[PDB]
């Protein structure tokens, strides 16, 4: 698990997600799937956008964006006591949206990318390991969910 400074750094970054939730949600997506378009194709929702200008453009990929980060959000506050919050959200995405674990890992690579490129001066090597530590913890448990249902990778 995470140390307590550890959770410390990872918490008072997110505060700085806080101060713009859209704009940081809408990033992390468009990086998801500029880096790794094959993501795009498990959202019917946004499958049309071929573009980034298109991504950037659309009004429901923002919108969606805070959904994540919202969602995301609670989970980290919660500093490994997650399991309600943790539990809706690991049932939807095995049976419902169907969504792998590397993809899971794909995310958080772009998290962290977009919080060094808003954060240079804030968000030093030491906060990227602990925010990197927490993600691993929050696939860990999905993961774990997800052998459970019988779907797990
Ligand atoms: C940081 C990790 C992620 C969080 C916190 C997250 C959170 C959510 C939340 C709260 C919803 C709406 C409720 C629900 O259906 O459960 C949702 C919907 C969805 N998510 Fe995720 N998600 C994450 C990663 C992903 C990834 C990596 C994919 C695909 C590559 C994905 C695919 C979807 C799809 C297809 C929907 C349904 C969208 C719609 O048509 O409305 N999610 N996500
Ligand atoms: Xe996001
Ligand atoms: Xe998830
Ligand atoms: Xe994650
Ligand atoms: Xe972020
Ligand atoms: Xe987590
Ligand atoms: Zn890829
Ligand atoms: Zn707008």
């Amino acid at each position: 698990v995470l140390s307590e400074g550890e959770w410390q750094l990872v918490l008072h970054v997110w505060a700085k997600v806080e101060a713009d939730v859209a704009g940081h949600g809408q990033d992390i997506l468009i990086r998801l799937f500029k880096s790794h378009p094959e993501t795009l194709e498990k959202f019917d929702r946004f499958k049309h956008l071929k573009t980034e200008a298109e991504m950037k453009a659309s009004e429901d990929l923002k919108k969606h964006g805070v959904t994540v980060l919202t969602a995301l959000g609670a989970i980290l506050k919660k500093k490994g006591h997650h399991e309600a919050e943790l539990k809706p959200l690991a049932q939807s995405h095995a049976t419902k949206h169907k969504i792998p674990i590397k993809y899971l890992e794909f995310i958080s690579e772009a998290i962290i990318h977009v919080l060094h490129s808003r954060h240079p001066g804030d968000f030093g090597a030491d906060a990227q390991g602990a925010m990197n530590k927490a993600l691993e913890l929050f696939r860990k448990d999905i993961a774990a969910k997800y052998k459970e249902l019988g779907y797990q990778g």
